[PDB]
């Protein structure tokens, strides 16, 4: 990293494998920088001011970005530039009044911009959400990228904007009431445009993982490797004032050491009292359990199993990971206690998988009917509204948004979005481009070219209003505040055939799959309804319902 002091500023380089690095400040000089015996090669300088470019030149004469480079005007092999200095003490988000919006920067909005977010501002607070997540802006290759090909940690991605606009999204969101999570990338590196192998053992030689090579967290050097992501961490949270992060694949970042990374990390982050969210296939509590139950103490986790189990069940699908749902049984099951997969057989794992989760409440949790993996990893990229009847989808959202968990909303799925998601990227090193291609061929069956343009332009919003379902679900997030609905566990749940009836505290739900009659044990009045076909007061006795959803209170 660079260090202002002043009116001077010093240059840090990690650089173990390194004789000698010389700093080349564009248009300026070429600086030798002095070694310590761990390898970090430092200069302090007079003569550099804010929008100044450089690089590093290594041993054997080549050049290269800054590793931890703040700004990537060019992209990833460009020069690093010097941006202006900067936060809050405390987020205003409360992680029991979460209700979630994923956003892709470069495709929500006709200009794929930050500023086009800032647009949509005004939408979100009306819809009812309380925070926006943001798919991850660590710069990636060209403009067209998911973000899990991001390849320097600390630069916020040029073509959406880059510092600036991060910065005006952020701070135009606290106006408007709103937090922002940012979706970062801890476990692995992107394929192009990544120098660190020439300078360090950044990457571990012990460990593989579904994406290839990992960091290095607990072998030789490890030490500053470990500060390189816990001061990301503080990064964004003192330089851009982020309410809290979303950690992507946690079961991909492997540490033996005496004490987790991954605890760590909920140490930087609770430290400055913000908020941290994993991505986690373990269906271990540890991530989320407090330390004094051994666990990391991560605030909350995604949850797989809902979304599964709601899916399966919905669609008929039995593909893949969907192997291991299909029954109402499994719905039920998440809904009373989380995973599940809690310590049971899965024949698509091919081992026992999980463990109980026992007392955590609700807000230990996120749930979803949709996401940029759940759509985007699908072929042909279909939200769930392509493969369900209107009321199934309808049946979907309020089984989710009505649940103890903390509720996550996929860009658009809020307005009955139709446009496909699909994988895009945007290399330009020919191997990888042909490798993605053919990869996503076999892997996921995608016949659009992830690398052509028109690819990602297909799954760019289209901001096309269905106001039945818009209404619907304006309704049910705010009947979800009212009812007192969050965190709260305690819910009796009662099944049929093709129905299900889950009460909790304040509320009762029909959710009936298939025209059915079914006995009501509870009385109460109409919030809610999928149909008009539900009666504004209820009493207790045996119906014969329709299919759809009715909420009573």
């Amino acid at each position: 990293a660079y260090k202002i002091d002043g009116n001077e500023v010093i240059f840090t380089l990690w650089a173990p494998y390194q004789k000698s690095v010389k700093l080349k400040v564009l248009e300026k000089g070429l600086y030798e920088m002095e070694r310590d015996e761990k390898g970090y090669f430092t200069i302090t300088l007079n003569n550099v001011k804010v929008r100044d470019r450089y690089k590093y030149v290594l041993d054997d004469a080549s050049e290269i970005p800054d590793p931890a480079s703040r700004y990537q005007p060019e992209g990833v092999h460009g020069p690093s530039q010097i941006i202006q200095e900067s936060f809050n003490n405390e987020t205003f988000l409360k992680k029991e009044d979460l209700i979630i919006y994923e956003i892709h920067v470069g495709t929500f909005t006709p200009e794929g911009t930050f500023e086009g977010v800032i647009r949509k501002l005004d939408y979100l607070k009306d819809l009812g959400i309380t925070a926006i997540e943001i798919m991850p802006i660590a710069q990636f290759p060209g403009k067209r990228d998911w973000g899990y090909d991001g390849v320097y940690l600390y630069a916020v991605q040029n073509s959406y904007g880059g510092p600036e606009g991060f910065r005006k999204l952020v701070d135009e969101a606290h106006k408007k009431g709103l937090g922002v999570i940012l979706d970062v990338v801890y476990n692995h590196v992107g394929p192009e445009g990544n120098y660190m192998v020439k300078l360090g053992p950044y990457f571990s030689q012990k460990y593989k993982t579904p994406w290839g090579l990992t960091f290095n967290f607990d072998d030789a050097e490890s030490d500053e490797v470990r500060k390189f992501i816990l001061e990301n961490v503080e990064y964004w949270i003192k330089e851009y004032n982020v309410d809290g992060f979303r950690l992507e694949a946690v079961h991909a970042i492997i540490d033996t050491s005496p004490k987790h990374i991954l605890e760590e990390i909920a140490d930087v982050v609770h430290k400055y009292n913000r908020i941290v969210i994993a991505e986690s296939d373990l269906n271990d509590p540890r991530v989320v359990n407090p330390k004094e139950k051994c666990g990391y103490n991560i605030d909350a986790q995604w949850v797989d199993d809902f979304h599964h189990s709601i899916h399966a069940y919905l669609t008929g699908e039995r593909q893949g990971y969907y192997t291991d749902f299909g029954n109402l049984d499994d719905i039920v099951k998440s809904y009373k206690d989380v995973f599940v997969y809690d310590g049971k057989y899965s024949n698509f794992r091919r081992k026992t998988h999980g463990e109980p989760v026992g007392e955590l409440d609700g807000c230990n949790f996120v749930v979803y009917i949709q996401n940029h993996d759940q759509v985007g990893n699908r072929g042909k990229g279909e939200r769930i509204i392509k493969l369900v009847d209107r009321e199934s989808y309808k049946i979907a959202a309020a089984l989710y948004l009505l649940s103890p968990y903390i509720p996550m909303i996929f860009m658009g799925e809020e307005y009955g979005e139709e446009n496909p998601f699909y994988f895009f990227s945007d290399f330009s090193d020919s191997k990888l481009i042909q490798g993605v291609r053919e990869g996503r061929k076999k892997e996921n069956g995608q016949d659009t070219d992830p690398q052509d343009e028109s690819t990602f332009n297909a799954s760019k919003l289209s901001w096309k209003i269905d106001e039945e379902i818009f209404s619907f679900y304006k309704i049910l997030i705010k009947m979800r505040k009212e009812l007192s609905i969050a965190c709260d566990r305690r819910v009796n749940v009662v099944n049929g055939e093709n129905w299900l009836i889950i009460k909790g505290r304040e509320y009762f739900s029909l959710y009936v799959f298939s025209k059915s009659s079914i006995e009501v044990k509870y009385s109460g009045t109409l919030l809610l309804s999928s149909n008009n076909s539900f009666p504004q007061h209820i009493e207790e006795g045996k119906y014969e319902f329709d299919k759809g959803f009715a909420l009573y209170k």
